[PDB]
């Protein structure tokens, strides 16, 4: 119009603005001491809810040895991208080390689950293909299948049977693929792939999940969702998850044959494009694959952990919204109301992040607690303290 | 019937092989330093991104150390929910301090910094202008917006205008471009955009990579190098992975553009925050790089030097002006036999043809950076004489 078009500064304000109008805008804590069960936020130490450092590595030793162990060696920096000179020894060797522990022939590593999402979807996927997602599919997976020319169906969520019927009503000579999270980052269930899987046969599709919040939680040793439900060695299932959470780290990976691998290193786009990881880096992956073979019964602590917090939870009177896994959201409808429980409960002594629409729908705002092996009775009965107080005040339990 | 996943992998598999496309990465046994190994053999590295000599730098490495043993290996978290620590604000402090804008913020990579500021700035209804040239990462960030999206010639201020003049918004025009083009190695001309993006009022972003610890004071960068690093108009986005030697990209600009990405930029809301190794890292860096000015000098020193040498051999850099080196082989097939050859001589760079360059445009691409000594170039340039010679590219 008359001024002209906007200038920066403008946009930005309309946009804050606009964010603070729908109550969206975020600000986000300062932790102030390292990722643990207990840190410190805003000058006091408090029960850490908000994590995912499921198996307690974020800050171990073992992981921190063989981090600088291969810093010394190696470096800071690996100066380029995987496909042009920024491909080292260290780098093949967590790939192998990945591959053993998954049961996969191959693995590859990629920046991180967000672009690794993007890099398999966008190397697998072409033009006639048709996908079908999960209503609640992570956003990466979201904006993986955007960059795709792929016909694209959303199944409501974990429902097999809208699933069979867009299965019978769609079909194509090319890659039918179904794509799930394995573990829904916000209300901590399990994609059902026991059911998926054999579906999957049945119309001649491939299944994509995405086992971020799965990998070092279920299956045998941490294996993951797919090596849990039993299909590891499927080559029809393909298995991404993430390097940030339980192995406490960053970067995404993808597990499978030989030759699928090829056709990343060949094809996704942040791998062909975005600079190779560090030494420090892998030296703490490959770390944390050696601690979870020396100390497997983290996984047992966690889930130990995990069903004491949610039965207490319960017993209070709040609704973990059928939540299976160290994923606990606590309901508390509005966005508002989950947002003045975080508040209530940093006072108490106990950090965990309120989260609501667009995130999650609305009237179904929640505060997500995720439960680690590093936690201890008494810092979780202190945690379960605080809701019993905070859920008093505010009136939605008695 | 339908493709299995195996049958989907060989038909492209088996189309990359028959179009000459299909890649094998080789893998270093050695750091990265201007002198490495490949496949058992020492090799003159031409072949990374390593500009100031950081990637194996001891004061790097112990900044690293500290703070790897201070927070740990993980930060376990995105940066909304529970992954900004103190080392988070203290390395945003010091990067904003050096590059001489209001505010800085570190993202995942500069390929997601693309994505996420691109997303966070771009709506339905505004215009972008591209240059042609532009790195695929700025292609796949405005893949993901509404925004109306226009092309202008390589470096073409002419063409730009024609188009600014032609599309106007009540919304955002948004003029996009590499400060320093990754294969050609020139420099976006802002000399000229800045000024008609002020007279057409458009917003100006650079994805400055091969700029940052390059161009400008003290390698303060391209936008610093043209004088605009103070303007809230300017976006800049780069990379901690080249210079910096790291992983990680950032963006610096005007204070409210951090509260936007904050807010809005997808892989900072959706991917985890960088470890305390990688930051400590990269705060060595900014001080090593205020301690050891010179290193800048030493780069450009080593870049004017090949250059010459190499024109003086009758090799074509294609104007290009910074330390990324291109020579020019004209077809595929010979700049890719050229890089077999160079490698058997013990120099390592890379082959480049099309579809990533032009046809007719095949090179390999060298990068010169501060910790080349003059034995390491002229073994290069000794290489690259005798390949020449042996390829009749040259006398
Ligand atoms: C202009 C530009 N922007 C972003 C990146 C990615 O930064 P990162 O994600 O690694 O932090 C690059 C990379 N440069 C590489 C190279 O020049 O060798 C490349 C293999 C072309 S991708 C780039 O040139
Ligand atoms: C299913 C799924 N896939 C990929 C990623 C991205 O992995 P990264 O890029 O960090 O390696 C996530 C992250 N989970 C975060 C969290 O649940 O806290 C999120 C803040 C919702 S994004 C995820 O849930």
């Amino acid at each position: 119009g008359a001024m002209g078009s906007l200038d920066l500064r403008a946009r930005v304000r309309e946009e804050l603005e606009r964010l603070k109008r729908e109550g969206l805008y975020i600000s986000p804590k300062v932790l102030e001491a390292p990722q643990e069960p207990v840190t410190r936020v805003e000058g006091r130490e408090v029960v850490n809810l908000a994590s995912n450092n499921y198996l307690g590595f974020a800050n171990h030793p073992y992981l921190k040895e063989k981090a600088r162990q291969y810093l010394e060696k190696w470096g800071a920096g690996s100066g380029a991208a995987r496909t042009i000179a920024g491909t080292f020894t260290y780098h093949v060797e967590l790939e192998e080390a990945l591959a053993r522990f998954k049961g996969t022939e191959s693995a590859l590593v990629l920046q991180s689950g967000f672009t690794a999402n993007q890099g398999v979807l966008g190397a697998l996927l072409k033009e006639g293909d048709v996908v079908f997602s999960d209503e609640l599919n992570h956003a990466s997976i979201i904006d993986g299948l955007r960059l795709t020319k792929a016909t694209r169906l959303v199944f409501r969520h974990a429902d097999v049977a809208h699933l069979e019927e867009l299965l019978k009503a769609h079909d194509t000579d090319g890659l039918k693929l179904i794509v799930t999270d394995g573990v829904f980052s916000m209300d901590g269930d399990i994609a059902p792939l026991d059911k998926i899987v054999p579906l999957a046969k049945k119309y001649k599709a491939v299944v994509y999940v995405d086992d971020a919040h799965g990998s070092g939680v279920l299956g045998e040793k941490g294996k993951g969702t797919v090596h849990h439900f039993g299909f590891h060695q499927d080559p029809d299932v393909v298995q991404v998850a993430t390097l940030s959470k339980a192995w406490a780290g960053i970067g995404g990976y993808a597990a499978g044959a030989r030759e699928l691998k090829d056709l990343l290193i060949n094809k996704a786009r942040p791998f062909l494009f975005s600079t190779s990881h560090p030494p420090a880096v892998v030296g703490a992956l490959l770390g944390a694959l050696e601690l979870i073979e020396k100390e497997p019964e983290r996984v047992e602590r966690l889930w130990e952990n995990t069903r004491y917090f949610k039965r207490e939870l319960a017993r209070l009177g709040y609704d973990t919204l059928g939540s299976q896994t160290p994923i606990t959201p606590v309901l508390f409808g509005e966005a508002p109301l989950a947002f003045e429980a975080s508040r209530l409960l940093l006072e108490e002594g106990v950090f965990a992040v309120g989260i609501g629409f667009p995130t999650v729908p609305r009237g179904k705002a929640r505060i997500r607690n995720i439960v680690t092996a590093a936690h201890t009775k008494e810092m979780l009965d202190k945690a379960l303290e605080a809701y019993e107080k905070v859920g008093k005040r505010l009136g939605i339990i008695r």
